[PDB]
RNA sequence: AGGUGGUGCAUGGCUGUCGUCAGCUCGUGCCGUAAGGUGUUGGGUUAAGUCCCGCAACGAGCGCAACCCUCGUGUUUAGUUGC
């Protein structure tokens, strides 16, 4: 058990806290103290910053706009890969050629030669 | 008309030379105010930016290689002034 079940419930288990005396001071309204060398992250701001990240979305997928979820990060590879294949969507995994994002003219010309 | 008269530091064409060394560049995209740079760097590797990996670089063009000519094996076809 917990204090309630919404979603404040799953995210105060193991999904908060970081970065140990190798942050940056330009994100200093987002924290709450540093316990054990840890940051503790503010749950009461990243839920007010989740719901206005969640309503341009919505406002984008009703009219139907395209997305691109990028993570070439080994701890993160496996969870992008099985994310956009549900939601239809653009992904890389792999190793990060520069220029895939703004160079998708160059890079589209790679794919055609992989169907040839 | 004629000039093997001057000037190739006025020139065409052609050549040696470093060199067969292997480099020389471009499109798009980024970096910097900018001139420019990045790709043509790095780690190894080959005759060779040859190739692999890494990497805002991703691809491409000339060069390298190969395609052409002989030599080394065989096979098929055709045999004189060949055997």
């Amino acid at each position: 058990y917990w204090n309630i079940n919404l979603e404040e419930m799953m995210e105060a288990g193991v999904h908060f806290g970081h970065g140990t005396r190798k942050w940056n001071p330009r994100m200093s309204p987002y924290i709450s103290a540093k316990c054990k060398g840890i940051h503790i992250i503010n749950l009461t701001r990243t839920a007010r910053f989740l719901s206005e990240a969640c309503d341009l979305v919505f406002d984008a997928s009703s009219r139907g706009k395209q997305f691109l979820i990028v993570g070439t990060k080994n701890k993160a590879a496996d969870s992008v890969a099985r994310a956009a294949i549900r939601a239809r969507c653009h992904y890389v995994n792999k190793k990060w050629l520069g220029g895939m994002l703004t160079n998708w003219s160059t890079t589209e010309t790679r794919l055609h030669k992989f169907r040839d």
